[PDB]
């Protein structure tokens, strides 16, 4: 099927002889425009206690709301080198998230930042978050605060299966109360082959999230709350499009849990990162790094089925923070004019910084 | 729908009864493609001698690398100046920095410090096909003697010049070269202006994917005939949800002089930008950068028509490759991409050739 207007569009030469290139471009959607296309510009530092720091990192910034006249964001703050895991364990710093606990910063205009001080510390030895508290994302629903983010029991073993941790607060500013129980885990079902400190030697590789949960993420959507969340799986294979890594989602009826991840899980086939917003009714999310559809732009109705909006060129800002407060439902990529990134300036620390985006425009 | 019981635990698919939009998309990925095609490229890195970058001089589009007399050789375009681009007089000024360009060649024994020795094809006389530049150059050994294709422009260098395709020959590859009296290959010719402004979007009718230009032709020795690939520019070319409009097509002759006569299945891409081609195992591979929905793939025909996507790569940052021809190229599929040329934009104004290396992910 095509019409005489496709065609053209299409550039395509002759309808009795197509290629299968040309057979794949006849089916994609006609309807769907350009809006969803993007290109980002250079990376930018900023200023303040947010520019590079020789001995600490700050890093995988939240998503930025506005309060008090003031944008808040939320990262991993560690210090010192990172050895990795040759060592002694116990001892170590195995990652520059190792060791970490969740800080904050504020700023006027977004490019000069005040850091507060810490949000979210790590509890006591022998509890579920004694290790490390990283990775963190912001929601907000009827006037409370929510911080949701990695939690790591020590020690930091190759092996070690991390959970999502949820602390709230009445202010943006805390103090903020942990969870006295992860909110979420990884699936229970692989099972690691021998006694070496090796994720990819398995008996049973389990589902896709059987080793790690990540980049947890919070949307207050349709009346409940869906957590979005990345997974890594024991055993994780390379395919012609990379690591295979899948992004799941957990639905709770009320902030605070039980979050019960959904049937439809994976409910993408590829990506890393997780970076999602509601529009138009439905969730729309950035698929990047890893997998057959890394760099798109996806939307799903429903919050579940993610269709491909826009293939865009390979995104250097990584593990973004959204700007919330931005005016999201204005077009589909509104919310990514400008946010937060971060940046290896070297192995051992890494620091935040600002990106903005723009459609293309002839 | 269909699946099978590996097909569901390769995918990490969680339960068949509740299929994601995304997994249903995983599903219809070919269960027999390994992983061989998945590549990461290095950083770019600098040349010495006179391929470094010179401050008032483009050097950029390296053909790909042969070896004789000792030495790798390589052709490129090479002008000098600023560009003033369209805003001027257009018979005076450099519209872009591959206007008023002639194609020089190099040699260097470790493919590192590159000595530049002279022209090889230089603009014609005032008024001839190939008076304005001469630009964008391939290389191709056959029998004993060499040929360069390249493209050509006739002045005015408008925005809506269309231009064409000349090729040179000669019996050794320091030449002298002797030029086609007619060019190759020209754009299609069933794109309308819509205008008299010299605005390339304006049309009637956009015509074939090749309507407005016939970009970076390389000739492939195939099944004893030539198969000249080339980028096609489409007049009134749109940006879609992949970004520009851009796609390949192929024009086969039966000896290396032509005549070349277009596929009736052309376009055989329906993304990518330079053309970057190989033989492999009896068929054609390519690598699809930079536009289009399918970019930053390697995709291979059996027959050099009919394109399948083998990989999905992180973003290219080597554009406009000059391959390895003295690689072993049917070792396996990527042995060619080890290293080789490319080049990059030090501003605006001037470009320098780089190195590049690929690995496959471990
Ligand atoms: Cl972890
Ligand atoms: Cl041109
Ligand atoms: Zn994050
Ligand atoms: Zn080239």
């Amino acid at each position: 099927t095509f019409t005489p207007e496709q065609i053209d569009h299409l550039g395509i030469t002759d309808t009795n002889h197509l290629s299968a290139a040309s057979k794949r471009a006849l089916k994609w959607p006609t309807d769907l425009g350009n809006e969803w296309f993007i290109q980002f510009g250079p990376l930018q530092p900023l200023k303040g206690d947010l520019a590079y720091e020789e001995g600490v990192v700050r890093r995988d910034p939240s998503a930025i709301i506005k309060e008090n006249g003031k944008y808040y964001v939320w990262y991993s703050k560690s210090t010192g080198p990172t050895q990795g895991f040759g060592g002694d364990i116990e001892k170590d710093k195995v990652f520059p998230w190792d060791r970490c606990d969740i800080w904050y910063a504020t700023s006027e205009d977004g490019w000069t930042w005040k850091e507060e001080g810490p949000a979210v510390t790590r509890g006591e030895k022998g509890a579920y978050d004694d290790r490390s508290v990283f990775t963190v994302e912001i929601m907000k629903w009827e006037d409370k605060y929510y911080l949701c983010y990695q939690t790591v029991k020590s020690p930091y073993n190759v092996r070690v299966k991390n959970q999502v941790g949820l602390a709230w607060a009445d202010s943006p500013d805390g103090p903020w109360t942990k969870s006295e129980e992860p909110i979420l885990s990884p699936a229970d079902n692989g099972v690691w082959k021998g006694e070496e400190q090796d994720r990819f030697a398995v008996i049973k590789k389990g589902d896709f999230d059987s080793h790690k949960v990540h980049d947890p993420c919070i949307i207050p959507y349709k009346g409940k709350f869906y957590l979005y969340y990345k997974g890594e799986q024991m055993g994780e294979a390379i395919t012609f499009g990379g690591r295979q890594i899948r992004h799941g989602v957990a639905i709770a009826d009320n902030p605070k849990g039980p979050y019960v991840k959904s049937p439809y899980n994976p409910i993408s086939n590829s990506g890393h990162e997780i970076c999602v917003w509601p529009y138009n009714g439905g969730i729309a999310s950035l698929i990047t790094t890893d997998g057959p559809e890394k760099n798109t732009i996806q939307w799903a109705p429903d919050g579940i089925n993610f269709e491909i909006k826009s293939v865009i060129p390979g995104v250097n800002a990584h593990a973004i923070g959204l700007n919330r407060t931005a005016d999201v439902e204005k077009e589909p990529t509104e919310i990514l004019r400008w946010g937060l990134t971060h940046i290896y300036n070297n192995g051992d620390y890494q620091s935040i910084m600002r990106f903005s985006s723009e459609r293309k425009t002839r």
